[PDB]
């Protein structure tokens, strides 16, 4: 069956698609790790992890060839059986090619896609609306979680955007950003589980508990033990009204993800999204992300550094709460 | 078959659209370009005197064409034409190694180059982007290349020393420039590029350097050539001359003729309905038939669609009145 | 006689207007306030029990007040206040020594502290940015200091840095905030400084952390403070019972009444019409008389003036129906 | 004796700092304008022939200036000329009735008009900007105007419709302008408007249009004016002969001089630093003593600094070479 927000739980963690060697060479033809691809989806689902996103943009959706994205999908999904939702990625620069690569994701068998709005030209609100109710409509089995990405698909997923997307069944999460609005978007969007970034989920949930009940992680791929504890403690924040460890946790993620923007500019970050979210996972060892596809396969060194940096405390933290779980 | 140089690129290129069916507005459309009105506006291109043709940028809608059409409509440009004049495809796309792929098999087709915006999903900072026009050109080395140098799609906005950087690319012949505010300067830094002005811009960039702009690309031909044709002629004897009054009445007429067709004044809204904006005007002029939109961008608001109407027949009567003094 | 601290910063902050004369848009005019309109807003707010008063923001025409009105406002309300509760002026200019200079005269008139913002000329970088309120507080150091943390206005974009460096400067005692969405780290890295939150945003911050956002700042309370009043009281409730249900229910009435406010949803628009919109919402509610803009800000397009009449309308409709659930 | 005209601007008009004393940085500061270096400046720029000068823009200084400091440099400015040459004062200000203010007291002092930018504290549109300077020359019907078209400073975006109505104003006789992607139109829509390009920009817009684009706005005749005085000679010469080659080699030399002057080659960066950045070329070139940048604006990244002060030597350097070519 479809899913719906009601099954929306948890640490959803995206992963990124990893490459081999020979992955930043326009020369290179098949790309993908399909064993570390596996290995990272057993590791995921041991860890316990609620669900499962990919191909954002660090995802490299952007990068990756028709038949890398199918043998990806084909490989996670023979490893899951099942066992959790996954979400393949299928933005591209218009409808047709859309609803072509989310059926043919689906057929493979992803349950829904994470799906932001064609960017070569900036899309206005009807437009927007329109192209979501014509994927829907297109691929009526697929679940859409929308990838509000402004710096990626120039489009800001404004407040109205929200009530019509609670209009369509298929919609029943978003990959949300900064949660300035989140209190209004909830209550125009019913329908919809919102995810907030893990640095924001402690405020979130203390926000609305009954909605905010799932976020989305990319600090897992450097080791999921925190994302884990930060879900656990929640819960039982929610509980029994004792926040304080909930919020110890909070601000060690974020500490964590403190030298990841170069020299704390968000528009230099989104400029390097891809080469820096993958140097960090690399740098943390708990997973092979690899060299970026061309174009974006060169990044500061500089820069490096302050993601490398976090990697590592990413890492530290997970050391840290594998103990706590035990 | 030897590869353009700038020293080929003289006169009026005009930037034709790729027509549409009826249909073309609805997803569920799959061969949606009228290769019949293709054939007819190449062939009354070619009988205007038009020195090169231009397609597949963004109203040419490059961005929602979908593979097949593509193919089908370089093909029927290419069969027309039979080297009677040198034509550019367009294959700006994702990533580096679909730009390859569509450049490759469209210049085998036979189109002579190919012009050329960035990846843009994710903005390319200058070293990515010379790379990426340094791998393009290393791996379709037949291939002429038009710098497509739009920064409101693209996000790039194809600084100075970017310009240094594709002059010393054999390939790079050509670039579809906007405001020639830094034109005295991008001329220094890259000699070997035939930099093409907007033609309402070509009487004050000719006059700037009249060695070296000799060449304007032109949309407003979509609405009739002969205005096109008498600027590129009377600037062509301004220049031996040095009487610069009947180019500069016709390149005044032309800036009128625009001044209906962006929202409000509004380049930013401008940009949000390019597409529908550009196929508009060219619909009420009535020398081709553009059609309707891809999805997604097939809403356009109504007040809008008036002054790209307007600024359609205001260039009609422009054709009509430039017509009787060719 | 001492100063400020974010200690005595509780409750609802409201933010008035500078009330103009019939001529005030004319820049032939020289007197240009409504001291008397001045005085009656004062008292009606502390009437409503308001727990402090904010005046000289955007809306407020810090920009386009000349100095001798600016003085004589403030003494206006400083004598209507009489100590009851605290008041800031606004002392934002284009240069620091500018800055000081108005802000040591408008706290020896007897205001209590300067809602300040950044000089927007040149664009501030953070060091000097953190340099200049370090300047001011040391110039004038019985000012208390709100932040006013406008990037529209401004250019600068107060970000977290900034804020740590702040909480170092003992009379940065408060801020006048904008969105929350950074506001769980504002607090950790600056333990001294009592964020205020906007009206609308105080319900979501309050649940974020119950201990530190105990105050807010209102605009909404210029066309009736009941629902200030009564969100204030009922978040207090809130905290002690657990019960959020009824807080929720007025912050979403406030919501609901600003949705008309900007100009087609579109906040840059609002920025440009940020006195006009404002003034006129004001004006419609009923509530006190704003008046006219001073130049050069006193044209707005009549249809963006239709939603800000509509939304004043709404928060008079909010202020009736919270005045008869005080009472 | 009668108000300038579009007619009476020609040739070379340099753009001069506001020198600093020593102690210029702090604010506790009151009287940092060096009143002597100011009129050396003054009368080596009238000695080099340049043809207006211009003054208390940006780098000038004009947001960081007291009113005291003001009326003493242009007092002294206008003693020193001594009816020479034209000369622009600035008087960009937060509201209409402070810029009247200020643009009356310059004027009288003996200014023959003001460059003036917009108020900036919240963006103004387009029918706002347009009365704005409607309301100026009104006041001060004696005060020719410069339009100051910067949109980084003013937010303020200057577009076509605004110079056609500007050309209806009589007081509006020049512009210190920017980008000339649109100079052809502008020109056509304000036939009553001197349109000052920047003078690396001057080559180019004069061959468009060499009967309407006769003069030219110069920061680099700061660092030895005898690159622009040679530009202008130059240009005339080209525009009687056809021949271009050499005032397009002076106008090369000219944007190779600049090119270190951004930081990072970024102008949204050379935007916060624009005040900084000037100053230390002009103190690394050593024609003159621009000195410390008022507060808030005097922190400047030590590496952006290296880039000014590389151009402020190459403008001396094109200063020596085109001082022997005029002998």
């Amino acid at each position: 069956s479809r899913l719906t927000a009601e099954d929306i739980n948890g640490a959803w963690t995206i992963m990124p698609t990893p490459s081999t060697p020979d992955a930043s060479d326009w020369r290179s033809t098949a790309t993908v790790d399909l064993e570390e691809t596996a290995r990272i989806v057993e590791e995921l689902i041991a860890a316990g992890v609620n669900g499962i996103l990919s191909m954002g943009t660090f995802g490299e959706c952007a990068t990756l060839t028709w038949d890398e994205k199918r043998d990806y999908v084909s490989t996670i999904v023979e490893t899951i059986r099942g066992r959790v939702p996954y979400f393949c990625g299928t933005t591209a620069l218009n409808t047709r090619e859309v609803i072509r690569q989310t059926r043919e994701l689906i057929d493979i068998g992803a349950n829904g896609t994470m799906l932001g709005v064609p960017m070569w030209v900036k899309m206005d609100l009807p437009t927007a609306v329109q192209f979501y109710r014509d994927v829907a409509d297109a691929v009526p089995e697929a679940a859409i979680a929308i990838y509000a990405n402004p710096e990626a698909f120039k489009f800001d997923f404004p407040r109205p955007f929200w009530a019509e997307m609670s209009k369509i069944p298929q919609v029943v999460t978003a990959k949300y950003l900064g949660i300035g609005m989140l209190d209004l978007d909830l209550r125009l969007a019913p329908n919809i589980r919102f995810l907030p970034h893990e640095d924001d989920y402690y405020a979130a949930a203390r926000i609305n508990p009954e909605r905010i009940t799932a976020f989305w992680s990319s600090g897992a791929m450097c080791g999921p033990a925190t994302a884990i504890m930060l879900r656990d403690e929640v819960v039982r924040a929610k509980s029994t009204g004792d926040w304080a460890k909930a919020k110890a946790i909070s601000d060690d993620m974020r500490a964590a993800d403190s030298t990841l923007f170069p020299r704390g500019d968000f528009s230099e970050f989104s400029k390097y999204n891809i080469g820096l979210e993958k140097a960090r996972m690399d740098a943390a060892g708990w997973l092979k992300a690899g060299p970026c596809r061309p174009p974006y396969n060169l990044v500061p060194e500089d820069y490096l550094a302050g993601a490398q940096k976090s990697g590592k405390a990413w890492a530290a933290l997970h050391a840290k709460y594998s103990n706590e779980l035990k």
